[PDB]
């Protein structure tokens, strides 16, 4: 049912110093996310582009926020090319050891944390604002899986066999209690029109 697993050391370190350095400009978080996902749509545009079949699994491309009060949730998802179930314990198919170095060596040197991103691993900005988050994915050539951590150096990944998705991957944030901000419309609104106004694909924010 579910695997555990540790974090590499670098991962975990990466994770304690964003969820531990005092840091105001917690909502690039959404920046990166966003970003995450247009990375994710493009790849499977491409991979389509040849095979016109890897889109059976869903022709629209778009990214959906959705704010939920009741559960304290604010979930990103896409219809990206999602991650097979390697990729999710390969630290969801980032480079995350060698991207943490560079991230950490651009740090020492007036780099800032809002910079996450350059370096690869923008998806563990995700911690500025939860306390724990879930990814539900699916992958053309593999099983739905959810993966899931508190941080504390571990992390769990099992297969899902909630809401059949087709295709794409799920970022569901459980806030931390003193983040409800990202919950707010109008604060989500603010965000995604100063950081993420020209990404090239459909953003909808629902509603509540
Ligand atoms: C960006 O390509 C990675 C494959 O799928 C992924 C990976 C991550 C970290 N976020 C999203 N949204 N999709
Ligand atoms: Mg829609």
């Amino acid at each position: 049912e579910v695997e555990t697993f540790a974090f590499q050391a670098e991962i975990a370190q990466l994770m304690s110093l964003i969820i531990n350095t005092f840091y105001s400009n917690k909502e690039i978080f959404l920046r990166e996310l966003i970003s995450n996902s247009s990375d994710a749509l493009d790849k499977i545009r491409y991979e389509s582009l040849t095979d016109p079949s890897k889109l059976d699994s869903g022709k629209e491309l778009h990214i959906n926020l959705i704010p939920n009060k009741q559960d304290r949730t604010l979930t990103i998802v896409d219809t990206g090319i999602g991650m097979t179930k390697a990729d999710l314990i390969n630290n969801l198919g980032t480079i995350a050891k060698s991207g943490t170095k560079a991230f950490m060596e651009a740090l020492q040197a007036g780099a800032d944390i809002s910079m996450i991103g350059q370096f690869g691993v923008g998806f563990y900005s995700a911690y500025l604002v939860a306390e724990k988050v879930t990814v539900i994915t699916k992958h053309n050539d593999d099983e739905q899986y959810a993966w899931e951590s508190s941080a504390g150096g571990s992390f769990t990944v099992r297969t899902d066999t909630g809401e059949p998705m087709g295709r794409g991957t799920k970022v569901i944030l459980h806030l931390k209690e003193d983040q409800t901000e990202y919950l707010e419309e109008r604060r989500i609104k603010e965000i995604v029109k100063k950081h993420s106004q020209f990404i090239g694909y459909p953003i909808t924010l629902f509603v509540e």
